[PDB]
């Protein structure tokens, strides 16, 4: 409902190694699959999966997809997961070793606003 992507491909062994696999490594960068939200209208981010390092927070990642993606100026992107909104500036790393982990990897969900949905090609 909230998220879209994993829920139809699951693959704990991947996720679930490379998690374990990375905090063990020593990298400790913070697993982030970017998702396209059900009510999302926010197109253009090469959201799928990428390995983004913990030594930032979740604004952080926010600020990582620095709403450039064909976003507005005063605009900016938000994220929901499990019907959430992360306090965008904790601490995805100790957030997730702290409150949300299913076994390393992070799983997120990005979505616009008042973006773009006036007038398309």
């Amino acid at each position: 409902m909230a998220k879209s992507s994993f829920k139809q491909e699951h693959d704990l062994e991947k996720r679930r190694a490379e998690a374990a696999r990375i905090r063990e490594k020593y990298p400790d960068r913070i697993p982030v699959i970017v998702e396209k939200a059900e009510k999302s209208d926010i197109p253009t981010i090469d959201k799928k999966k990428y390995l983004v390092p913990a030594d930032l927070t979740v604004g952080q990642f926010v600020y990582v997809i620095r709403k450039r993606i064909k976003l507005s100026a005063e605009k900016a992107i938000f994220i929901f997961v499990d019907n959430v909104l992360p306090p965008a500036g904790a601490l995805m790393s100790s957030v997730y070793e702290e409150k949300k982990d299913d076994d390393g990897f992070l799983y997120v969900t990005y979505s616009g606003e008042n973006t773009f949905g006036f007038g398309s090609p």
